[PDB]
């Protein structure tokens, strides 16, 4: 899987590997609920589109900056308990982060790294 | 670790302080809280972390 | 890129090998900030003379 769905050309490739594969493993446990314990490589079902969509989602990562507001904030003002279980559903558009107090927000630490990857993941 | 002065030491989720690195880790896994830039919550990532991932997953496979 | 400038004769190589390589790495990161973050081997446009000036200043710092 590694070389099919990742390259080492990039300086930061390793963290993309990290988040990508954590995402895919949680994805395929999301798929297969039965077995008590499952491993990464062990063959079980997963889907391309779920990874594509979660990557696109966190490519636009934002959160609220105010105390006790440390989760990604939507256009609907709602905050999410878990990144994967709603992002993998479908990609969603979040408000801009601006220094204005009303919309005070924090930038993603990983954001901007995925944009180069995803368009070629699409092309192939 | 915590950037705070006088806390040059592994910080737990409870922020408990243990003098020796040895027995903390061997006893069980540690659920440390990750750092955020705010001064009260500001913390330091370990230089250990970030470079050991591939070895660990391959050894998990083996 | 190491060959052209760095030479075997000067015995000051010890740390300055890394001084130079890391200087280039860091000012690469800065000169192209749109990109994620830049490293040594990357063939991305850059200005090194200001790394020379930077070496001068960090030699000058007090």
């Amino acid at each position: 899987l590694e070389q099919i769905f990742i390259e080492s050309n990039e300086h930061n490739s390793h963290n993309q590997i990290s988040q990508f594969r954590h995402a895919v493993v949680r994805n395929k446990c999301k798929h297969n609920p039965t077995l008590t314990n499952l491993s990464f490589d062990t063959p079980v079902y997963f889907s391309i589109d779920e990874v594509v969509t979660y990557l696109e989602n966190m490519n636009n990562e934002v959160i609220g900056k105010l105390a006790g507001e440390g989760k990604p904030k939507l256009a609907n003002e709602t905050l999410v308990s878990d990144r994967d279980e709603l992002y993998f559903d479908a990609v969603q558009s979040f408000i801009v982060a601006s220094q204005a107090a009303a919309t005070k927000a924090s930038n993603g630490p990983f954001n901007g790294e995925f944009d180069r990857m995803i368009l070629r993941l699409h092309t192939r």
